[PDB]
């Protein structure tokens, strides 16, 4: 009817929609939620998986769907980076949406700004790091899967069995009721074929090798780069034919199918060098450029920025390893490593971690420093790949499910750091930041005038309070005294409610926590869609 | 128009829903039920069948479907792996619904649920064995057949006269107007053809043998292993030719279309071998690894498990038999068997025995125990075939369905257990439960405290009254005194109606029996379903 | 709207389509009845026949439909049987519906079916056989006819004139006005051709022979079997030459079209033995296995069970008949036989009525004696041709119908048995029952119980008045005294009135008689049609 | 059904209460007839009607029990109403 919307309108439907998910979202949250049931055509699709419920939800109209994928995909965002935090994401739009509508005024928005900022800060310092020797992982695991005995146990003794290098866990599909362990080396790499022509049996095989001679390539090869290629290639094969180990892997970023198909006539054009039918040059493609610099480190290839580069090299740059490799159609393994490449990446890792020791506390947290603790893991670290059984083949798929949330849980919280659980660790640290500031007798001038005096520190306590509300209402803990205290004594030892066994306690001591990623990620994300769903006047729903 | 639905709406659509299921299908229980007209496109479909009337419940809007299929699939497959139990597990849906709703507060469901779980276990201690040569027998197929002198006589002598070896009775469409019965060994398979053109006359015939040398593979076979199979096959024609009954039979998981078309250029191959048309090389597919073994034993065959075993082979492994073999389409069938190969299957049987022997009480009516079970029949048994005769066509094809109810009854009932029916064995079950936990003094505190002071334990007591109500509400046995009475008289020696006959006596008297997995599974699916139902709070009806 | 129909809804409809349907058939009963006139796209077909309006009626609503094919098909299926029954089997399924309604209660269904079946009992005592000599004959054929003196006397003279052997009348479109009769024996035979090539002109025609050598095959034909056929002709034409009497007939149940191909072959591999075209080798078809028998009995053929036995032969067992057969399309015609082959006929004639002689009485009305029965007409009777004419060839066509239903009622008379007409026969049925229980003093304290003290007795009773009520309400007889008396003088000398004529008489005076089957199986019928009607409570409209 | 009928005053009483909101619902055992417990509501107290002094005459829940009787069977017996006026 009408495609532009302006005034009281827009703001209604804003808050109108915003209610509903809420609602929807909000009820799945923890093990004590309430059941979705989801249409997809024919099946059902019974799930208490909180991301799901968001990505599902559909509206009828226009207007309320546009609003709709506002909240969706910044919450849709964070299980694809971290893996949890969702609900808690869209629990907090709610709030801090009312908290800007309750202080008008442009200059009342900025204060609220600095306030979260703050708190945040608070947040990240409040986060507590762990190691592999101790046994709060079990803790975690157990919490993550729901109660499990036998998948918490194995994953932690894993990890604390390999202490020094992070050990990388990859799934699959088993036959056995028991599962089956495979303790190797298996060095995952990024790299995989560019054309299934050049595996072994010329359709994409898994293609096993016992020596090679590596070379980087940074630039994206086309159908420019074509003549390079000859000339390079005949180069290596020509002149220096002595110190070469079959095959020549060229690695590179991405290769066109016009530069592919000139490859593959270089491989018919010497057929003297074909060992049993497997090609002696393989162009490889990689989805950040310092990631191709540690493929080089391990492969003691040359780093490379042109192409016309390849002519001019020597015995002194040429380096064919004698190893074990084993390229694939989705990802390549480096299996045989000789003790004398291993000082040369082990000298490498330090490199990356003599960066990070020089790092800020803000900056350790922050995507440059995950980045460059994501390199470490791909040089240092043991690859065990775990075949799950089962009794059914739906309750092996279902499994390898709930093994990959546990090995993705474990990973990021001794990499990020953990927190208490049952919502405190945010009221902690909305209390402290307060009291904080109110404290410090320097800037209690200021800082009483905008926050406390205005009203607004004390709305955001009451804020904080809303992720304890929604697990614990109605339960033996907020049965007593009507409502629940926030009191100086509950500060000091907050006591929570275990909601898988029912005793209560601190969060500390029942073992309930949270990763620190997840919940600074929450209110981040937060802070910023809640403005926007605020500020938001106007809607246009007509197509051009 | 609402795609979302949640609140109140949801609960009072699953609730209208489930009532109007719950209708339509308890009026059909017992042979004193009532008819349903099916429609299917233009014929009428009259039926009393429970399991016939759940399937074909259909809906208009898509609300109410979808919650329907939530009941309809878990009472469909009672049937598929039973075959009997479908009514009562839609019953006692409603029932147990009723239940939760009545006592709010998750730790009540908690307390339910370890409730029923106990009611369980009383029922599978409550359960009776029954052996070969006792009476019992004859009533249990004069019950499942609806009344039939000559079909329960003749069953109830089949597995009296075989006395230790379980037979397996298979049926087929008859001329004559008598019953024809076959007497032979036929020892059943679960193994087929690949291809139609292995057979006799190269178009999926039934192919007769004399003489076999068995060859059992683990591995699924595709194009990957074509290349094995060429060096395998030539290996032991060339070889090992001497010690050698012809056809090889190459018994495996599952045949594709690139390996069998290899292996019909290898029969191709040497001609010289091929005898009256017959294929030397004959592939065959099995739809659990341990039936594969069970094959191995049969046939003298050496297990494998890759397909490249098949070169390094000699005289100690490889023993061809000189027996008497059927292939088929659907099905092998083994005949002709030595004193000396049935010491070695027996030998295995025993071996499989004794493992059921060391079992735990809770472990033995298992998934794990059944299948065990299953391997003993197809191990040891003899096969009978009944060519099923009557006065017309279509009287033929409905004695033939009688006739295989009476087998999956008969069969069930001395593999698992027999209780007392009439829904007495349901209220005899709770009401012993209620009094176990009260009479043990060092529980009896807190059992009081949970189920009988809550009032659980008396609700509990009135549901289990739901199965003996509805079968005998408007009888000669509840017209008398207004309501039933169930004192401590009644569960010492309780009364039912024969509905068939009229007279009045205990369901032992009578002769009136259920079998133990039937009123087991409805139980533990009911609980499941039910729960499922009462906590699901929301339903998405939009398609992504 | 709704298509799961649950309660008082369903019966409610029933018994609104049972009386919309009980007012239009039961209106077109005797020859006083009221027209229907029928659309059939564009002309109009006005008729009073019953079996006409059953099939024909349709209505609008699904629900209402599903209904009506349960009344119509049972009823349908009354007049492909025997001819005669349709109205008087719909009047009963309202009359015994309406008799379930007003006694509830689950035993007293059983007292009621119980009841019925014993009128039944009674029914088929009261059954009166029919002499072809007795001139009553003469009386079933002017009232089946409506009036016709040429069509009745015709008749009744050609089953008098043949006093022993019972004669089959078959019938044909004339072109004179006279009517043309042809006395031959013309043994009729239920066996054609399998393919329109083995004729004489290759094109199906109607092959005359003098002399052959019947072969009788039981089983199905298809392309199994074909080699056996190439084995089996070659062996009969170059061994048993000498002892052969061309052509040789390969009598079967089932030709297929695999087998035929390979037949014609074969007649072209011989071409010596072919005599002016006609094809020496007729492979022949038959749509109850001992039919085959009485053509192997007829044709001095020997019986065969496999094809494979044609090989195994003597000339003891094979024997060449040297009379007359006329081969066709449609069927098979015998016409001479000398007596050495009459002698062997008869004598199993014979044997087959000497197994009707000790049948009991029940078992000579059921379908196995009706069956055996048939086989007698077959093998002794002989075949009367009657070209039918008329002034028109409208009136011709109309003509042949008006025959073919005096000689079906004709047939059906003397087979089973007649009784008195004018809805008596039931009244005397029921009157006589219920006085048969209540004066034997054995039974009397039960029988009085059960059917008399409760009122079923009184109420069936009401319902046998229904026959007599429909067809004599608003006529001379009912004019009288308001209502009919149905006392013990009436029950002794029943009276009716001939609606042809308008006098007053007995149904044995004025000569209207009833078949015994018809009146039998429209009760038997309506029993339970009417039960089933009665208990259905549910209707299911959804289409899967 | 006469034994849930003499809970109604104990729950019209000391429905949401102290004494109720403990383990949902009322527990009646042969504990509680022993030593009823009780809440007095003027003070909050919890113990016997006997320990904290809560007592009732004779004659007024005699002559309830007695008129409710009687008009509780009138009125479910009662099945026409006549309402014109003579
Ligand atoms: N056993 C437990 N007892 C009490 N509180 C718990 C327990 N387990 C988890 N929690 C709390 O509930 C929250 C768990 O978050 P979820 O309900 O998984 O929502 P979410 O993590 O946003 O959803 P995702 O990302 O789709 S798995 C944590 O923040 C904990 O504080
Ligand atoms: N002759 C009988 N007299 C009294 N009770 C019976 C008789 N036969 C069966 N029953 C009872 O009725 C139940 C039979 O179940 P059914 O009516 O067949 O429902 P169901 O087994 O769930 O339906 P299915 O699985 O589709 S055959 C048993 O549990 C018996 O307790
Ligand atoms: N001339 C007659 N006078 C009196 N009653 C007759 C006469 N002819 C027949 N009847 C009676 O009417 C009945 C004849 O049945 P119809 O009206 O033909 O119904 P119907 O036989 O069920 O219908 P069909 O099978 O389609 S021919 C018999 O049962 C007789 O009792
Ligand atoms: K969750
Ligand atoms: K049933
Ligand atoms: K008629």
């Amino acid at each position: 009817q009408t495609l532009l919307v302006h005034g009281k309108d827009a703001q209604g439907i804003i808050k109108q929609v915003l209610s509903e998910v809420y609602d929807a979202v909000t009820s799945t949250m923890g093990p004590n939620g309430q059941l979705v049931m989801i249409k997809n055509g024919v099946s059902t699709k019974t799930t208490k998986d909180g991301v799901t419920v968001a990505r599902s939800i559909r509206f009828a109209d226009e207007a309320h769907e546009l609003v709709n994928r506002v909240i969706t995909e910044p919450a849709t965002k964070t299980d694809e980076e971290c893996g949890d935090g969702t609900t808690t994401t869209i629990m907090l739009t709610h709030a801090l949406y009312h908290l800007f509508k309750d202080f008008p005024g442009f200059q009342h928005h900025r204060n609220i700004e600095d306030l979260v900022e703050r708190v945040i800060q608070r947040l990240e310092s409040m986060a507590i790091r762990v190691e592999v020797d101790d046994p709060r992982l079990y803790q975690v695991a157990l919490t993550s899967s729901n109660q499990d005995e036998k998948l918490a146990r194995l994953v932690s003794e894993l990890y604390a069995n390999n202490k020094g290098s992070y050990p990388d866990i990859e799934l699959k599909e088993g036959v056995n009721f028991e599962d089956q362990i495979e303790q190797t080396t298996g060095r995952t790499i990024r790299m995989f074929y560019a054309n299934p022509w050049f595996a072994k049996g010329h359709q994409g095989g898994v293609t096993e090798l016992t020596g090679f001679t590596a070379f980087v390539i940074d630039r994206r090869i086309d159908k420019e780069d074509t003549q390079k290629l000859i000339d390079g290639v005949n180069h290596l094969v020509k002149t220096h034919k002595q110190h070469l180990a079959l095959p020549i892997l060229l690695i590179a970023r991405s290769f066109e199918e016009a530069a592919n198909s000139t490859l593959m006539q270089l491989n018919a054009a010497h057929p003297t060098l074909v060992e049993d039918g497997r090609p002696w040059l393989i162009p490889l493609s990689t989805p950040g450029t310092s990631e191709l610099q540690d493929i080089a480190v391990m492969l003691n290839a040359p780093m490379l920025s042109d192409v016309a580069d390849l002519t001019k090299l020597d015995t002194h740059s040429i380096n064919g390893q004698h190893g074990q490799l084993e390229l694939g159609g989705n990802r390549s393994i480096l299996k045989s490593t000789t003790p004398k490449d291993e000082d040369r990446i082990e000298q490498h890792a330090r490199g990356i971690e003599e960066l990070l020791e020089g790092f800020s506390l803000s900056d350790k947290f922050s995507v440059r420093a995950r980045y460059n603790e994501r390199r470490i893991r791909t040089l240092r670290g043991k690859l065990i790949t775990i075949s799950v059984g089962g009794e059914t083949y739906s309750e092996v798929k279902e499994r390898v499910d709930r093994y990959e949330d546990v090995v993705k849980a474990i990973r990021s919280a001794l990499e990020n750091g953990i927190l208490p659980g049952g919502g405190v660790s945010l009221v902690k640290a909305v209390f402290g930041t307060i009291k904080e500031g109110l404290e410090d007798k320097d800037q209690s001038a200021e800082f009483a005038k905008r926050y406390i005096n205005s009203g607004i520190a004390n709305e955001l306590m009451r804020l904080s309070t809303i992720q304890h509300k929604l697990l614990f209402k109605d339960t033996a803990l907020y049965k007593e005294n009507g409502s629940f205290h926030f009191n100086d004594d509950w500060l000091n030892t907050p006591t929570v409610m275990n909601l898988a066994t029912g005793e209560i306690g601190t969060p500390e001591g029942l073992g309930i926590y949270d990763t620190a990623y997840a919940s600074i990620t929450a209110l981040k994300g937060g802070l910023q869609t809640a403005k926007i769903l605020a500020t938001t006047k106007t809607l246009i729903l007509g197509e051009k």
